[PDB]
């Protein structure tokens, strides 16, 4: 084909990518403990990487890049859940799955509010696979929704830095503004 | 991947990835459903996904080594959630599914294309043990596994032919790998 | 600056990356068996992986992040094929990945190897008549993420000593 090739001036993020890095094996570990039935130090865990994300952390994504990251997290808490949890909770587990089915529903109409609410309708579910540790529950599904965001943002920041250095060259080189 | 972007302002191209991506979801959530035990809901949901795809993809070529190495990864999907689904019970059955996976996996190295996908087929087909009364269900799962293997290769194909950035990799002050 | 582009073919590349690939495949497929409690068939899969790969220096970094996914995956298998009768012995090899990773953070790599180790070792536990078969699983997904980091090592210097040499080639040999 044709290819233009520029040269502009770099943007390290690299520190930020190892930080997210980390933070994703962090809370594949709280996954991991769920997965054995373990949501008391699955929520500990997930509490603490959502401090340490919060403490040390321009463009947004578009909602629709917002609820495939979400949706994305969603699932790996409900395939974890179902691990731990369906020798004996498959009857609530298959409600969340279902509720999970819904937001993929109204995100293929392109209706995000109401993904948004039936994905946390699902994770309000898993509540009941260990109803004595419903905050660490809520505490997995808040870290999964804060580092949904947190990737989206630093996948959208990624291209559009350098989308818009190129963008103000092409300005300047064709309209000379 | 991450040095690549795909620029997407023909909406057609938008709306074609989207389709790809959402079916992939649909078929994601039939697994998990497998993964629970409920083989007739993850089939009726198997069966609406394809005749959409089927559907919308009318009156819209990779080598025989990329469909087969993508039809791999949607037999081990199929695989995985039928072990979670069904492994307290049919450990035997499985084992003979997986059995038949790692023949097609030696076919594909010995790049004999045709004995893989007919070896992938015996897994699928193994797999019918775990529910006997949802046998249709489970051949509908894996229909649709090949189906979008099949989908995403063609797509993946005609990225070539999209606008598109990339960043090299800087290799020295003066050298660059792209 | 005038900028100059080499295309190059590298087929050898490719065939070695199709390699990794295809013990990945392997070593997934006995991964498959043992989320059945196939402990047995797990190994002597392993272990044939493991020879057919080593018939055929790493970053410390990198080879430490691609240990950790090899230990994640197992750990996964593990808990499919076992958590419904060892999660005791499961929770505590759990524990050592997290110190594993906590030791990663900190660079601390001795702390972050000796930890996953000791995961891993903790595993052998949930088939007590199959640990051999267990360690033959994690040493496969060591050898596997030794083989990604010298790929990735040596991923610059292959095709730059070829380029090299096509240019001497034309230089001084036509």
């Amino acid at each position: 084909g044709s290819m233009f090739t520029f040269l502009l001036n770099e943007e390290e993020t690299l520190a930020l990518e190892q930080r997210l890095d980390t933070a994703r094996l962090r809370a594949d570990d709280a996954l991991r403990f769920l997965r054995l039935g373990e949501a008391e130090e699955a929520g500990r865990i997930a509490k603490e990487t959502s401090t340490q994300l919060r403490a040390e952390g321009e463009v947004a994504p578009a909602a629709s890049v917002e609820m495939t990251g979400r949706l994305d997290g969603l699932g790996r808490l409900l395939d974890a859940a179902s691990v731990g949890y369906g020798a004996q909770s498959r009857g609530v587990l298959r409600q969340a799955v279902e509720k999970r089915v819904e937001a993929v529903t109204a995100y293929e109409k392109k209706d995000f509010a109401a993904a948004a609410a039936a994905m946390d309708g699902s994770a309000s579910l898993l509540a009941g696979i260990a109803p004595t540790r419903t905050e660490e529950l809520a505490g997995l599904w808040r870290l999964e929704k804060e580092l949904a965001t947190a990737h989206a943002a630093h996948e959208a920041a990624r291209w559009t830095r350098p989308m818009l250095s190129m963008h103000e060259q092409l300005s300047e080189n064709l309209y000379f503004q």
